[PDB]
């Protein structure tokens, strides 16, 4: 029941519905899907983000079992919340958009006690670079 495999699985519940939840919030239909340059008439957009990300990357990744670490998953949320406040101005709706959802996010990561997976991550690789 506390075996690292438990709490692997655990974090994994807990970033799908973190994921599920981003999903849901206002405003997330934005960062659901990579942009589509064209479509949403930013043909400039993978000239400046070269590291794109979507929750559809993300849930994609969280189905292969492509995250090693819990604190992986955060960056790639994270690197949406980046993308959008670098590629946007801060007065756009988009910014103030990806603002709200990354407050809703970081709150997510108190309330569903995440952070304290990663903070375990961090001693086990301690106790274990110790040999
Ligand atoms: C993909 C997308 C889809 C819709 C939709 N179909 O409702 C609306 C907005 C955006 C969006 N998402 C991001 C992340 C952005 C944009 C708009 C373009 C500027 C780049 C940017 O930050």
């Amino acid at each position: 029941l506390g075996s690292p495999e438990f709490m692997n699985k655990q974090w994994y519940l807990l970033a799908n519905q973190l994921i599920l939840s981003l999903s849901k919030y206002e405003g997330g239909h934005i960062f659901e899907k990579l942009v589509d340059a064209k479509k949403q008439n930013c043909p400039d957009y993978y000239d400046v983000i070269k590291n794109p990300m979507s929750f559809s990357c993300i849930k994609t990744k969280l189905k292969k079992g492509q995250y090693a670490y819990p604190s992986e998953f955060v960056k790639d949320v994270q690197l949406i919340f980046d993308n959008c406040s670098l590629y946007n101005t801060s007065n756009s709706v988009v910014a103030i958009t990806g603002k709200n959802i990354e407050t809703y996010f970081n709150n997510q990561l108190i309330v569903m006690g995440y952070n304290n997976f990663i903070l375990k991550e961090k001693k086990i690789n301690d106790m274990l670079k110790l040999v």
